[PDB]
């Protein structure tokens, strides 16, 4: 359909590679750059060569060049970054470079920053350490305001491959596990849970629209405004096989978790305010915000049944 | 010097194993804090070991947990942070935790934090990134005063086995070349390299004694204060015999700098900084302000003549 210029700086990335393709699909000329990381990484390579062969444009340059930066912004209007990786703090923080890159050009209608999560000033009063990725993408938000830059902050939650895939697990499988569940708590704390090509779908739908700016960008499929154990019970429904259900508590659980060190309690207590504090839908959208599936009810969003309908 | 009782974190890090000795050595019981280094280390745990059979008493404690903490400082009255890291710089603002706790426990009659290098209050127009050592050491050292809590801030320069040992070379090869050298810019400009035996000792004389209360104690070595081609002869020139030189420039040596990785970049930056900007020896210490060497007569500080004959 459209016709708008957007840059995808860390595209090869998880869900970069689902915004990167629905840029294609929905009509924008599409450009990505990427950093120097084809060094031994062929993974990376090819998958820009297929996004290459699809028609994107690739730009070689780094970060650190300001001056290409700045040269590369002038040929586009959106400029979307998925930047992330590690401990969410290495990479999250280069995007700094590039909203200083932003402010010294004109021509950007709108930047989309690397979110895609919780979304940071929306309290998080959270548990140490994992509260450092909603510090770091703060920093980013409130210099982006300061140089009045034109924003959208999609805050898009669980994606479903990365939670209902696990449904939760504290292992990190990314499979469904048969026998056993570990519930945290009660299991009744709503989450929302997205596939990851409909935040891809939702995010070049929010990139020209007057509505979302300045605004925060919230998809809560109303469908998937799902509780742990209720998504535990499409798996149930759909493999035909009733879990070992154990459940599990705030506490001794939270010295646990503090004594096992970063990533490992960085996941854990993030996991700990999805299910247990509830920040995914435990607050109001009201006046600085909009929701995603409001705007745009003609996009098609998968449910976890559909979802799962295939891990299984 | 003489019986207070320190407590002292980041006790098994480079500088801080040198201040457990000298606090020993200059008759304090002496109080190692140690999180889980348990957990990993198998020479961290023997060194630990080696302090409790040298003299001193082992507290296990995280800086999560704050009951642990404020209880285990209740024991002593000056407590000494070597938080080490340059990655693990999230260490810095580790202290933050730990002086909600020095003064949630009153008791302490003088704190001095991890430090042991450049002075950041030297309002760092240090280069991006490794300001960002400099910004998290400048936001604890606020901390400490408004919270009233008493102090000493030991600046003490380059680690002479860390600068000297390499000839501040960039290979990382912690001893001095055989063979090739890379002097910076035209190496004529100034550093301060003490050896960081003295450092703990200078460190560990300064923390009961009126003049070092609420002050900046700098370690500036007379016999000490050298440039990187005037240790280089040391080590060629009277030590070894002759290096194959080659000057690096300020300039797209900075962009030398530029493409390389987070902790690389810091590094670099703070080198390009010493021997660049000249920032060891480009200032006006004083008038309140003091230094170790003046202050501290009785000890006869070790040389770069002397430290380097060690690597012979």
């Amino acid at each position: 359909d459209k016709k708008s210029r957007v840059l995808i700086v860390g595209g090869t990335g998880y869900i970069g590679k689902r915004i990167v393709n629905a840029s294609i699909s929905l009509g924008h000329p599409t450009y990505v750059l990427f950093r120097p990381e084809v060094v031994s990484n062929i993974d990376k390579v090819q998958m820009l060569l297929y996004f290459k062969q699809l028609g994107a444009k690739l730009i070689e340059a780094s970060l650190d060049d300001h001056q290409r930066l700045v040269d590369a912004l002038k040929q586009v209007d959106v400029v979307i970054s998925a930047l992330a990786g590690g401990v969410l703090s290495h990479h999250i923080l280069e995007q700094l470079k590039l909203v200083e890159a932003i402010k010294e050009a004109g021509n950007i209608k709108r930047f989309l920053p690397s979110e895609f999560g919780m979304d940071p000033d929306i309290m998080e009063h959270a548990l140490q350490p994992g509260s450092i990725t909603f510090i770091d993408k703060r920093k980013v938000r409130r210099a982006i305001e300061a140089a009045s830059i034109p924003y959208t902050y999609v805050s898009s939650n669980m994606f479903a491959g990365y939670f209902a895939g696990s449904l939760a697990q504290l292992d990190g499988h990314m499979m469904p596990p048969r026998d056993k569940v570990l519930i945290y708590g009660d299991g009744n704390v709503k989450g929302i849970w997205v596939d990851e090509d409909d935040v891809g779908t939702y995010t070049i739908k929010s990139i020209d629209d007057p509505q979302t700016l300045n605004k925060t960008m919230y998809i809560r499929p109303p469908m998937n405004i799902l509780s742990q154990k209720e998504v535990i019970q499409i798996w149930e429904r759909l493999s035909e096989q009733n879990l070992d259900k154990i459940y599990i508590s705030s506490q001794d659980f939270l010295a646990d978790m503090k004594d096992k060190s970063y990533e490992e309690k960085i996941v854990r207590c993030h996991l700990y305010q999805i299910f247990f504090r509830g920040d995914l839908y435990n607050f109001e959208i009201g006046p600085n915000a909009i929701e995603a599936t409001k705007l745009y009810p003609e996009v098609k969003y998968v449910t976890m049944d559909s979802y799962l309908e295939r891990y299984v």
